[PDB]
């Protein structure tokens, strides 16, 4: 596919909607704030909308390499603060995916350029859970790192001043840590769901523990 | 819709694909690098995939508030460098949308919190094109700012060291500046398409000029 | 000078203080919060302490290339928020200097690498005041840009959510825009001193106006 | 001291130099690139120039809260890249200090606002060396964290793409990890000096080991 094909398909798509689904934009037209914030990877192997069946306008979205929530990344923090304080989303979903190019590159450590600096945050995670990973079969270590990465980002987001203050003033906002694979497009709940400061700490340890078993 | 509904729909969606479109993941399974990098707004009113008809895996995606390409935002720059130097995408599309909450908030200047700092980059653009905007009917100024914002981000991306070096070594990478509205989902080419350092400067002025007329 | 010379001189310096100025650390030992926040250039041609005669512990300091206050730079914003809200400094000084390597590089635009992205913020300023600069003798344009840069950073800092909220709750914090040259080490007040939202806007225009004359 | 006193003292200081040290700016006037890059804390309890006896113009300087080198902080990375690739400094010194307000705040975890996000990078370090710290007397844990922080930042800087590429092309650049206290102003070499990729890894482990003993 080339550029002209995208513009042409869009023009035809727009016209076809009139006599196939005229109310397609009805929801959009009506100022309806999203209830979910989705933080995913730029790889976007399978669109979040397709994975969940959500309609356009129901989710606010941020995507970066390897779906990271770095303590000091204002790009991501700005999306979160806007979503939590202004749009007042009720659920935040951090979703990783098996076979993520970013996660793999962080382990193999090839010389890719500027992106290597961003990826060092993942290597920090790999070092952190070294013992845990060496306790499992080799073929499952990369997929496990993918899950650990999501859990650590959920933990990071929960500790941001944004989430801490929201939960402190009693706002209802839940964080979820999910992952999916390209073999079946099945969402997998890493079970680190946090609804407040206490469950954040509890479920985090819970998630890590469920891996010690696995 | 609640969380349980998303997980349940996903499980059912995955199963249905087997006897409706078994080869859905065939493309994904095959390591196929995306040809397009899409930089859009976190609002994601209408998914890029739906707007263009692109299949999953064909595009690399980054989304932030008001689709900005700040000179010094490493989150966005990391996505671009990875896409250009590693995935070697051939087209980069920066797409804004009319009625963007970020653009509007930058003009009205309400006290929203941390996000206000991110939005000041848009106010800089508004000041920059003050004369141009005052030369057009009031009802069209916000939509025009939305277009100007996209053009300025295309300009910013083109001047990053990442794009400058890519074009310098003769790599084929094109940047496009688009915008769409919720009234019809029709993509609008702002005609600032840049294929090298020269066309970047030329098309930028061209885009601004086409507005002086409009 | 080499590394061993610095360590050796430090050891001797420390000893000499006992029988030359025994109370040197008395001030430091006593938890005394700084009253001034100094934001300067990494070039640090002449130390701020030497320029003003301030004693150690009296100033909090941040230095980056070309003393910039980018709307979205969390490094600088973190220093400011800490200084204003926690240390409660009463004066913030942004000081540039004539002949700054960063300012010059932004104009000449040589290919220096990663730093070029940081410097684009200065080129934005150069474009912004194009008419003003072309209205003055060529030999004075670079020095004028150096002053304009400081004024714009003062403006940027004043518009951050940090300063806006501080002034809003009635906190006493003043921002100053200074510059000095290596020909005499003489501080030059650009007269853009802001004590609140109103004076920020007024003095900014004032500073620009005094240049139209110059 | 107030603002008028700083401006007045500067004016008098400048004049006095003529008949006390007329050649004070001679060095500065002569375009002499610094040989050292100093990365320190914004606290700046004792100026680097006073600690080492270096003259103005001999050092390039960056200061932020708790002297951090975050993998993805473009402010700090820009200073380093400019210093290494353009100024070609030969030594980079990361210097922390005992009693650092940033380090302490990271441990006590008070609610300070935006700065708490920046400080989470230090808490990550505290968690990382939990076992090591619990193996030492309580009264020495905070000072030890101060040293561990410096060692980790040296490690971070060494792993940046900037340092990796410099050492790869055979450039001579050495990184040092120091710390000083307000009780005597005595510099303490943490002995993690790295001159290349190999010594970076070796000296890092060495530094941590010397603590296991201490
Ligand atoms: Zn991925
Ligand atoms: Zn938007
Ligand atoms: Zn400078
Ligand atoms: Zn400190």
């Amino acid at each position: 596919k080339d550029i002209d094909t995208l513009i042409s398909n869009n023009a035809l798509w727009s016209k076809m909607l009139v006599e196939e689904d005229p109310g397609f934009f009805e929801k959009l037209a009506q100022a309806q704030k999203p209830r979910f914030l989705w933080i995913g990877c730029s790889d976007s192997r399978v669109p979040a909308e397709r994975l969940t069946g959500l309609e356009p306008g129901e989710l606010f979205v941020h995507r970066n390499v390897a779906n990271l929530v770095i303590h000091t990344d204002l790009n991501c923090l700005s999306v979160v603060q806007y979503a939590v304080d202004v749009l007042e989303v009720e659920h935040i979903i951090i979703c990783g995916h098996y076979g993520c190019g970013g996660v793999q590159a962080a382990v193999e450590n090839p010389e890719l350029g500027l992106i290597n600096n961003w990826l060092l945050h993942i290597r920090d995670i790999w070092f952190k859970h070294s013992s845990l990973l060496g306790e499992m079969p080799q073929e499952r270590r990369l997929d496990t790192l993918c899950e650990l990465n999501v859990m650590e980002q959920v933990y990071n987001l929960g500790h941001s001043t944004i989430m801490q203050s929201a939960w402190k003033r009693g706002q209802k906002v839940t964080i979820h840590g999910w992952a999916y694979g390209i073999h079946d497009g099945l969402l997998r709940d890493l079970d680190v769901t946090a609804t407040n400061r206490e469950t954040l700490e509890q479920r985090y340890r819970h998630g890590i523990s469920n891996l010690k078993l696995k």
